[PDB]
């Protein structure tokens, strides 16, 4: 008997303090590595706004709202999660047992309602288990194949941890009924605990006699196992339990996608007019890559939600959002003897494992480069992304895929200077002729010729901003293309009958630089956005912040004019036209007097959070809005974005076509936002109509829409040179007075 006494503080004892070494071990292991990485000044170093950064992390992780947006698996988790905590109790009873078997959390442990919580989750995690296991049953990879949301992901250790899980309730289930076997009345919840008092009942038939070595063997194993489990836990996987939580804290607010962080340099902002000599552009290599980033990389789930949203993987291209993370991540690991200092320096669409080990070759590959480099990344898989913004929305874990992948981008074409021969073609068309199809600048202004109605043009008929409401900002694509030229004139159609007063920079425009900053030539952005900034902020000389309004037509133009400019001093109140004639139709300034499908952008719909706006407008112009099955938040990619308008596709099915397909299924009229989702969904259209042999579909932008819908015979809109006679109007007075003043 008493042996058993003391047999159970020997090796419970020595069992933790012995594990707890290797343990502690490895956690300080992880902490030299992950801290290892480039120092960060985004947001104060991921530390501003602090008292917000917590609010979003207990919302997140404790509340789990970015995790139960997938309902089957997130559920499950957040009994799941929940489950540990509770079962954190459970722990402190089997540890203080040891010291003497009337031992019970002091305060609460003879509560009854306690017992209940843990029962309930011991086996509420059960479930959380099965739930889990039946997921990856039903979606097996080799099974399904690349459909599969786990394809690539290492099912090994997926299953190992379940299975320590699973162990965890049956010792904790042989416990309870032991106890309560062994001590009787002196059991801490005598009352209550149907899942500890169920157990007891089928353990009775044995007795005493034989529960006295099933307790003490149980709780060796309840101990011994979490132990065991809680090393493979930090050499698996599964470390997104401690990391997640800190991954949350330095999330980029409020979300991983909009504007592109400027490039800094071992905790500086490179400045580009005198960038020093150590400067380093983009991310060359895994030890340029910032301690968030690292951190990024080890919290990844390897869930594949990310996945099962990318445009790029499901057309059959190579790019993952989870597999740059995990090619990263694993390759981070394998040369960490060579990050840490302890070693001097010398599935297919998994380019990690093309180069195993922690051999010289792990330490001498390129971090982007294909397979007879060794590249952890393809350059296909690099330049196949969109910079839609689906891995990013989807992340649980807030892992910002956008920022690596075009971090990474900013190598190529700013130091190594290799890139796919069609930007090649767009870098020297923007820095030569300001816009990425090469042509004249004089013919920006062509498309106010060819309107019957009066646009004025800053420096060329009106001198100054007075008596005006709003610039009216055109682009590249609505100066020079010719179905989005289409949408310039009916925007400045629309604003002209609903009275506002606008101008346009005319010919002083010049590419605000999306393309050519997402294509990761930085050098061209900045000498392109300095160009604008300090463009427009001459035409805004003594006009209030809050009067600094701009009007754009591109969700591009929207993102970068307004939220990428503020990185070089601007403070522009930008609006896509949506908004803008979504308010004037409200307003009532507008009067619109067989179902349409909508196209979201993803830089109008998901970077920029605007879905009510255009769709209010299609319903304004009478026509009925069909949702497609992919749309709002979970739109798919037309192919456009990350300056993939500009190179081809080479690999899979084209995205536009993929689009267009779902797109026609849905309704014979397809509304868009955006100059290159009309000019891609267009060319879809002439694709998928060839191949179906049906009349083509009907591709107009929601400006379109609601200019059909209004009665502008009644209107008569402003003549040629009503705004140029008004401002010799207005400068002449002025001269007058003053002159006979003074
Ligand atoms: C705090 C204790 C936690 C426990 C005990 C825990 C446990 C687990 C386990 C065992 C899985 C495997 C699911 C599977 O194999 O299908 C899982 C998945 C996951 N966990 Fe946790 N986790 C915890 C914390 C967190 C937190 C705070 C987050 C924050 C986002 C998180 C995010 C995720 C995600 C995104 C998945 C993937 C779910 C899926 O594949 O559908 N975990 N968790
Ligand atoms: C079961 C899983 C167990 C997981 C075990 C491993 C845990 C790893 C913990 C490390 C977490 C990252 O820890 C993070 O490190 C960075 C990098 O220095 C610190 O960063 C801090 O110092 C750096 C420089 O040293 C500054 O640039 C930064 O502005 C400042 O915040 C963060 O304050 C800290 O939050
Ligand atoms: S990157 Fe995020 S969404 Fe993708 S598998 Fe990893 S944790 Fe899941
Ligand atoms: S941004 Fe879009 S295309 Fe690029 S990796 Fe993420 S999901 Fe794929």
């Amino acid at each position: 008997a008493h042996t058993l006494e003391v047999s159970r503080l020997i090796i419970g004892l020595l069992m933790t303090a012995i594990v707890l070494v290797f343990a502690a071990k490895r956690v300080l292991w992880l902490t030299k590595l992950i801290r290892s990485g480039q120092k960060t000044l985004d947001e104060n170093g991921r530390k501003n706004d602090l008292q917000k950064r917590i609010t979003t992390q207990i919302t997140e992780v404790f509340g789990q709202t970015r995790l139960l947006r997938w309902s089957v698996p997130g559920i499950a988790h957040f009994f799941t999660m929940w489950g540990f905590f509770v079962l954190a109790s459970v722990y402190l009873e089997a540890y203080g047992v040891l010291f003497d078997p009337e031992f019970h959390i002091p305060f609460i442990g003879r509560w009854p309602v306690l017992g209940f919580l843990q029962d309930f989750f011991a086996v509420a995690v059960l479930l959380g288990i099965i739930v889990f296991a039946i997921i990856r049953v039903v979606r097996e990879p080799k099974k399904i194949g690349r459909d599969s949301r786990f394809y690539g992901s290492h099912t090994g250790g997926a299953w190992e941890i379940l299975f320590m899980i699973f162990l965890v309730i049956a010792t904790y289930a042989l416990f309870r009924g032991a106890a309560v076997n062994t001590l009787g009345e002196r059991f801490p919840y005598q009352s209550g605990a149907f899942f500890s008092d169920f157990m007891a009942w089928i353990l009775r038939p044995l007795g005493a006699t034989a529960n006295m070595w099933i307790e003490t063997v149980a709780l060796m194993g309840h101990i011994g196992v979490m132990l065991v489990f809680l090393l493979i836990v930090l050499h698996s996987k599964h470390l997104h339990i401690g990391l997640a939580p800190i991954n949350v804290t330095f999330k980029r607010l409020p979300n991983g996608l909009g504007p592109l962080l400027p490039m800094e340099s071992n905790g500086e902002y490179i400045d580009f007019e005198d960038p020093a000599e150590d400067a380093v552009f983009g991310k060359g290599k895994i030890e340029d890559f910032t301690w968030k980033g690292y951190l990024d990389f080890t919290t990844c789930t390897e869930c594949g939600r990310c996945q099962s949203q990318c445009p790029a993987w499901n057309t059959g291209k190579p790019l993952s959002p989870k597999l740059v993370i995990m090619n990263l991540r694993d390759h981070m690991f394998a040369k960490a003897p060579y990050i840490l200092g302890e070693k001097p320096s010398p599935v297919p669409e998994s380019g990690f494992e093309r180069i195993l080990g922690s051999g010289p070759e792990q330490a001498l590959r390129p971090l982007v480069g294909t397979e007879e480099q060794g590249g952890v990344i393809d350059p296909d898989v690099l330049w196949s992304c969109t910079n839609c913004g689906a891995c990013v929305e989807q992340c649980p874990v807030d892992i910002e895929h956008i920022d690596h992948i075009v971090d990474m981008r900013r190598y190529q074409v700013m130091v190594e200077s290799e890139f796919p021969g069609e930007l090649g073609v767009l870098f020297k068309n923007l820095e030569t002729k300001g816009n990425p199809w090469g042509q004249n600048a004089k013919d920006r202004t062509n498309w106010i010729d060819e309107v019957d109605f009066d646009v004025p043009v800053y420096g060329e008929d009106v001198d100054s901003f007075d008596g005006f409401e709003y610039l009216f900002w055109v682009g590249c694509a609505g100066a020079y293309e010719d179905r989005a030229k289409k949408t310039t004139k009916a925007v400045a159609e629309l604003l002209a009958t609903a009275g506002v007063k606008f101008l346009v920079l005319g010919t002083g425009e010049t590419c605000t630089g999306d393309s050519a900053r997402r294509s990761g030539n930085e050098f061209l952005f900045q000498q392109l956005a300095a160009q604008n900034v300090e463009t427009i902020n001459e035409l805004f000389e003594g006009v209030e912040t809050v009067d600094r309004k701009i009007v754009v037509t591109c969700p591009h133009c929207f993102n970068t004019i307004g939220r990428e400019y503020p990185q070089l001093g601007a403070n522009y109140s930008v609006v896509h036209h949506t908004q803008l004639l979504n308010r004037l139709v409200r307003d009532k300034k507008l009067v619109p007097v067989q179902p349409v499908t909508y196209h979201d952008p993803c830089f109008l719909g998901r970077h920029n959070k605007v879905y009510e706006a255009p769709r209010e407008l299609v319903e304004a112009s009478g026509v009925t809005l069909k949702e497609m099955p992919r749309h709002a938040d979970r739109g798919l990619c037309c192919g456009a974005g990350g300056a993939r308008m500009w190179m081809e596709e080479h690999i899979g099915k084209r995205v536009n076509v993929e689009r267009t397909e779902e797109a026609m299924d849905t309704a014979s009229t397809i509304a868009t936002g955006c100059p290159f989702c009309r000019v891609m969904i267009t060319d879809g259209v002439d694709d998928v109509a060839a191949s179906r042999n049906v009349e083509k579909a009907e591709v107009l932008d929601v400006a379109q829409l609601l200019l059909n819908s209004l009665d502008t015979s009644k209107v008569t809109l402003p003549e040629k040179g009503t705004a140029a006679k008004e401002s010799e109007k207005r400068a002449a007075a002025r001269a007058e007075a003053e002159a006979k003043a003074e």
